[PDB]
RNA sequence: GGUUCUCCCCGAAAGCUAUUUAGGUAGCGCCUCGUGAAUUCAUCUCCGGGGGUAGAGCACUGUUUCGGCAAGGGGGUCA
């Protein structure tokens, strides 16, 4: 019977493979569009980057303090 | 610059804001899939609205041509 067990429907998806033909859908850059920083290998912006504008976590003021008694 | 098998369904944008930013990027707008909702939404009819655009006009702010009345101004009679 070892060649009769099957998984539940919807348990597997087979993943996404990029750049494998036209009919496969996401080929020819595999869904990352045309030129640009995001299209490059290893490209992208770090967390909180807004394109040069002051990030939200920098526009706002830090407040409060940590209490050691709260951890005990 | 290149990115390799197939079929089915839906289907954009080239805008705004910010950026040592302008051929990059972030949020929003636009696309897709899922979930939940109210005759929610669109077209038409009727009703209630506020505009100052087209047009027009010259009361006002400016500009413009002609004619009249013409304060006033010059020369001339004077006491």
């Amino acid at each position: 019977r070892l060649n009769t067990l099957s998984p539940a429907e919807g348990s597997k998806k087979a993943g996404k493979r990029l750049g494998r033909g036209i009919g496969s859908g996401l080929g020819k850059t595999g869904g990352r569009g045309h030129k640009g920083q995001k299209s490059r290998s290893g490209g992208g912006v770090r967390r909180g980057f807004e394109g040069g504008q002051m990030p939200l976590y920098r526009r706002l003021p830090k407040f409060g303090f940590t209490s050691r008694k709260a951890a005990i």
